[PDB]
């Protein structure tokens, strides 16, 4: 017994606004975004230079047209590292932010994101006790606080816990179990809550590979999967050329690049996404358990100028437009990550400053690949 029970005033089962199971839940939702670098940033909510979740922010994402967000969110900082309390200030703050997303009519995923990486990082034997009982104290309290909300609430119990092997994969199923029960352990609404599982690294090829059962649940059909996208990494993330590769600015079928084109892909592209999207819509969505795709994004390299940027974000846009279409067509929920910025290496399509839309060619594409 590390850490004190948390789970203090379990409530009695509630299934009051709890009724859709985690197939009925998917299907109304069809668009997401993420608050990148807000609620999880490291030295707090301002600290990674977005301000603070406000409802302003929460309209235009409504109103732009997304149907749900994920919050990632940062809690080690935030607790004492004897007790694994957290401050309830913040929890207070998370509360806060997930009402007016509720206000907003929005469906809401909060989960503890790599978190300065004290379970992320450690998904090994030598780890498990001690991850396994913070893992609980934490989620206990979350769970507690956040109790009474209705459906529109979801909970994701990591973001990308590291597993790359089967070893390591049966420790993330511990992790993942720990979660569910305790979250479950609190009663209340949190009996019947459709709770997001996630797969080893989310990283589509390893969990094909290395998943094998859901954790056990006395909940019936309240399970989701949840994977991430940012294939290929060339285009979609690299910043500088290594020797093993050269980064992509240019990606789909017509907006390659005739002059300079080792910045075309060599790999990833459309036949590749298809490929990867079969595998988790048969491995999950044809079980009746629906997949998140809980982030994908390609950066914006505005460091580029010319017919070369003019090309870039042609191709940007479509990628963005492939994705959301490809997912939704096959039972997965596709979720945009949004870091906030507008500069160059950076993926926010608003202008969290002053609460307006920054990249509409992005916004055009999830929406027309929503939309169709
Ligand atoms: O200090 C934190 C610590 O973080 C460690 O990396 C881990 C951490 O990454 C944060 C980055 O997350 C990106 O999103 C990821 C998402 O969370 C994952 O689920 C997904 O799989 O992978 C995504 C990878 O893309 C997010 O897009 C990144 O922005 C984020 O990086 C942090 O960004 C902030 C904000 O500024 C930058 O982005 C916005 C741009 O507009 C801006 O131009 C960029 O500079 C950075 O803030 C800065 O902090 C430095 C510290 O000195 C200051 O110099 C600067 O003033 C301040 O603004 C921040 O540094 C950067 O970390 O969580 C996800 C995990 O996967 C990563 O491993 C690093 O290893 C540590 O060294 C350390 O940074
Ligand atoms: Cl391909």
């Amino acid at each position: 017994g590390l850490y004190p029970s948390y789970n203090t005033s379990p409530a009695a089962p509630d299934s009051t606004g709890m009724q859709s199971t985690a197939v009925q839940l998917a299907g109304k939702i069809r668009l997401g975004w993420n608050i990148g670098n807000t609620m999880e940033a490291i030295g707090g909510e301002t600290a990674w230079g977005n301000p603070m979740v406000s409802n302003e922010l929460l309209k235009l994402v409504k109103d732009s047209g997304f149907d749900a967000v994920r919050i990632p969110v940062a809690w080690d900082q935030y607790a004492n590292q004897e007790s694994a309390e957290i401050s309830a200030a913040w929890l207070n703050r998370v509360k806060q932010v997930v009402q007016m997303a509720i206000d907003n009519e929005l469906y809401v995923l909060i989960n503890i994101h790599w978190d300065g990486g004290w379970l992320e990082n450690n998904i090994t034997p030598a780890k498990k006790d001690e991850n396994n009982a913070k893992q609980k104290a934490f989620w206990e309290q979350i769970a507690t606080h956040l109790r009474d909300f209705d459906e529109h609430l979801l909970f994701a119990g990591t973001n990308e816990p590291n597993a790359e092997n089967a070893e390591q994969m049966d420790v993330l199923n511990s992790y993942l179990q720990t979660f569910v029960d305790a979250v479950r352990s609190t009663g209340g609404k949190n009996a019947y809550r459709v709770l997001v599982l996630q797969g080893p690294v989310t990283d589509i090829e390893k969990t094909n590979e290395l998943w094998t059962h859901m954790p056990a649940d006395t909940a019936t059909d309240r399970l989701m999967a949840e994977v991430h996208f940012y294939t290929p990494y060339n285009f979609a993330l690299m910043r500088q050329d290594e020797s093993w590769g050269k980064q992509f600015y240019y990606w789909g079928e017509g907006f390659l690049s005739t002059t300079d084109t080792e910045r075309n892909p060599t790999w990833g592209e459309e036949a590749t996404i298809d490929q990867l999207f079969d595998l988790m819509k048969t491995k999950f969505v044809d079980q009746g358990i629906p997949v998140v795709l809980g982030e994908f994004s390609a950066m914006r390299r505005t460091n580029l100028t010319g017919d070369a940027l003019t090309l870039h974000l042609a191709g940007r846009a479509y990628y963005h437009k492939y994705v959301t279409q490809q997912a939704l067509a096959r039972g997965l929920l596709p979720f945009y990550w949004d870091n906030g910025g507008n500069d160059n290496f950076s993926s926010g399509i608003f202008n969290r400053q002053q609460n307006t839309v920054f990249d509409q060619q992005v916004l055009d594409a999830l929406l027309e690949g929503a939309g169709a």
